[PDB]
């Protein structure tokens, strides 16, 4: 029953608004898990859960998109504390974030990023048909199963329920955040989304972030410091368009030229992770 009883603890993975995660392995199979502690005090959105009671936002987020689909972390089992809460949550081995993978390899060639970008996409949508919008889309928050060449979406403390009508809060990353939030403090789920979309495929292909000012960010001007492809330039312009409407559905993304004949988990890996791997 004890926390201790059940995972054997390991280094720190890292830290930051989000809290403290653990490497950790569950003793009785020796199967990787990552171990994320958050103090109630850090706490500020809390959900019932289904038949239950109390309990961080983070949590019902998980559950409800929790599933065989590996395009989202899994949440193997949660712990209440006196002061914190404990996460237990799946983790592929060999894995490496995208902050890390574009900041040791740099821009990533078209090929890598249309399977990259297209393995998010599918997550996010996941996220959404199942009523969770995550929020803070981002380099960090995808995980890059090596092996498998699989991405996962983790963090999901910035999250809420996917709802139609206006947000008028948000907790997620600034440098990521649409020009309505920076402007008028408001927001629709998916239209933001697509915006974060847009400022990760432009980090994927050239290195790093568009947008670093609130006054960029509502300008908006893009202009790319590495050679990027004529279709991939005009995708990533239609994400980021000033206004929400104007911005592409995810099945216009998806269905968007640069976005063809993507390749598979396994191919990407192969081709692109095994060569260091
Ligand atoms: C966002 N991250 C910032 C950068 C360092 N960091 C790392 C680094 N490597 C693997 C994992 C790692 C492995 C398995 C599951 C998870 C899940 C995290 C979550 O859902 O919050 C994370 N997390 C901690 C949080
Ligand atoms: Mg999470």
């Amino acid at each position: 029953e004890p926390l201790e009883s059940q995972y054997q603890v390991g280094p720190l993975l890292g830290s930051g608004g989000f809290g403290s995660v653990y490497s950790g392995i569950r003793v009785s199979d020796n199967l990787p898990v990552a171990i994320k502690h958050v103090e109630k005090d850090r706490i500020s959105d809390w959900g019932e859960l289904p038949n239950g009671t109390r309990v961080p936002m983070e949590v019902v987020l998980l559950k409800k998109v929790s599933s065989g689909f590996s395009g989202v972390i899994r949440l193997l089992d949660w712990f209440e504390r006196p002061d914190s809460f404990v996460l237990i949550l799946e983790r592929p081995e060999p894995v490496q974030d995208l902050f890390d993978f574009i900041t040791e390899r740099g821009a990533l060639q078209e090929e890598l990023a249309r399977s990259f970008f297209w393995q998010v996409l599918e997550a996010v949508r996941h996220c959404h048909n199942c009523g969770v919008l995550h929020r803070d889309i981002k380099d960090e928050n995808i995980l890059i199963d090596l092996n498998r060449g699989e991405l996962k979406l983790i963090d999901f403390g910035s999250g809420a329920l996917l709802k139609d009508t206006v947000y008028t809060d948000f907790d997620g990353t600034r440098v990521y955040s649409p020009p309505e939030w920076i402007r008028y403090h408001r927001y629709h789920g998916r239209s933001a989304a697509v915006w974060s979309l847009g400022i990760l495929l432009y980090d994927m292909v050239c290195g790093d972030i568009p947008f670093e000012h609130d006054e960029e960010i509502i300008r908006g001007q893009v202009f790319f410091r590495q050679r990027v492809s004529s279709e991939c330039q005009h995708l990533i312009r239609w994400c980021l368009a000033l206004r929400p409407s104007d911005r592409p559905t995810f099945e216009e993304i998806q269905n968007h030229p640069w976005m063809q004949d993507v390749l598979l988990p396994q191919e990407t890996a192969e081709i692109h992770l095994h060569s260091l791997s």
